[PDB]
């Protein structure tokens, strides 16, 4: 269950600082520092405004930004979904 | 596991080919390629500005899209969770 | 399970016939017809822009309308999430 | 899974006491009253505008709202699914 919550951690840091260097100089405002990413990322990994509010707008500059932001959803949802039983099983 | 996932990718396609034909002429950025159906049906599916962003501007044209998005929803809605449960069961 | 499924649509007529009465005459858009309801109930079920897209407009008509759509949500997620095991148990 | 219900109220309370306090002055239809704060809280409970609509336009006045936000967040999350899974062991 800790080894889930420890993967996150590092998959979330890994892709803050991935969308830092490719959406950063572009959209200042949700990609200028690793901050401003891991707070993005979160909104994102929440789904709220996801797609309307960030995924469009930024593939209106970079027409492939699905590639990054879909299997990251994708990946956190199931992280969340398997770390969620995990406490499930313990009780 | 792996045939729910599979039964959904063939599902995707078949809506994706679908709201392509019906919803693209008159909603092109949305609908126009099979390309911009899959990535709006996936946005439709994690229910991210479903109604509001989608379902509601194009009723002003197609008044009955409803029964194409609202069973899309409950269905895609309950493989996803059959496929959720599918891993747990596993575990 | 198929029970629960039923009283859900029992439920969701009840509510769309109750809102129709209430929220029709000065939100004709959005509860007009017993139809116009059950999408929007539905729209509501599901989360999408419940509050800053249908509550808030509403409450600054209606100042108690919360008394109908917080408990709504919170019957709907609970029921959906009892249907959703219900599944799970039999399998 | 009665304990989880009533844990839950009062950290609703405490956080709208919370916030009310913080954001009260700056944002007040969102966090003017008490009232207006446990309608606000709820909303971003189930993460309905949760960033756009709130946490953005709060922290263009007060930076550091993350803090209080995106642990409520974590935790209400946690207490709900801890909750629903409650009720699924004593089925
Ligand atoms: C797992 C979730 C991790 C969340 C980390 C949030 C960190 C946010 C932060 O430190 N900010 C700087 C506070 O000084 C806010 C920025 O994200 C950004 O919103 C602003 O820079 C305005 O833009
Ligand atoms: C299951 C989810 C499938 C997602 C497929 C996304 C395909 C997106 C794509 O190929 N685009 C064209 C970029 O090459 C982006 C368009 O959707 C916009 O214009
Ligand atoms: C459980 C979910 C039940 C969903 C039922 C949807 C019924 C919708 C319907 O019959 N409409 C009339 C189609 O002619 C659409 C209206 O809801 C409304 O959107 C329009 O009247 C424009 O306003
Ligand atoms: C747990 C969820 C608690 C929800 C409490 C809602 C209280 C709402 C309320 O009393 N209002 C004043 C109407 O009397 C509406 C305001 O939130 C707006 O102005
Ligand atoms: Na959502």
């Amino acid at each position: 269950v800790g080894s889930v919550a420890a993967l996150l951690t590092v998959v979330f840091y890994i892709a803050a600082v991935m969308a830092t260097n490719l959406y950063g100089a572009t959209f200042p405002e949700w990609f200028g520092d690793l901050s401003k990413s891991l707070y993005t990322l979160f909104q994102v990994m929440t789904l709220e405004s996801w797609s309307m509010g960030i995924v469009r707008p930024v593939m209106n500059v970079h027409p492939n930004a699905w590639v990054f932001f879909i299997p990251f959803i994708m990946l956190t949802a199931f992280t969340v979904l398997n770390l969620a039983i995990g406490i499930i099983v313990d009780a």
